[PDB]
DNA sequence: CAACCGAATTCGGTTG
DNA sequence: CAACCGAATTCGGTTG
């Protein structure tokens, strides 16, 4: 469809930081789009933590970086879509 | 579904962080969750713009919100969907 | 891996 | 409205 498959890391907001500049070192390929390191800005706030989008080409190549890349367990991870429209 | 409708919104940073404030100050019934102003990280980057997002409860209060709100002309953006899911 | 570098952005809020 | 406040966060990159 025209959703693209994303990963979203929440997470302390340093590490997500340098786990950006790992992935944009040796793993370029992998996938295709890298936010900032962003937050939930209001009070209405669901969390509190930092959070990096990472988008993809196809559900495939998101399937693949998974099973290469060792996420450092300090991150958790969710699998999503978000309109390619956005990108 | 669990597509979370929202906007996206692109434009200078500075903008946008006051248009945040705006917008939580005046509008918090309008919508749901709004970003921190963020941006495309790597140099495969489609644009060069800030971004915020906003979260919506129904596509309903989304286009009820569009009507309501005047948004700066500097200032452009964009409909789509996120997982629900990842807010 | 993330704590740390010093430099650059962004923060929330205020004001013309 | 966005430029400006000074303060607090984040930047990319370097290190142990």
């Amino acid at each position: 469809s025209s959703a693209t498959p994303i990963v979203q890391f929440q997470g302390e907001s340093n590490c997500l930081k340098c786990f950006r500049y790992r992935l944009n070192d040796k793993h370029r390929h992998l996938f295709d789009l890298i936010s900032s390191t962003w937050h939930w800005a209001s009070p209405k706030a669901p969390h509190k933590h930092a959070i990096v989008t990472v988008t993809y080409h196809s559900e495939e190549q998101r399937q693949q970086f998974l099973n290469v890349v060792k996420i450092p367990p300090t991150i958790r991870h969710k699998l999503g879509f978000m309109s390619m429209h956005l990108l």
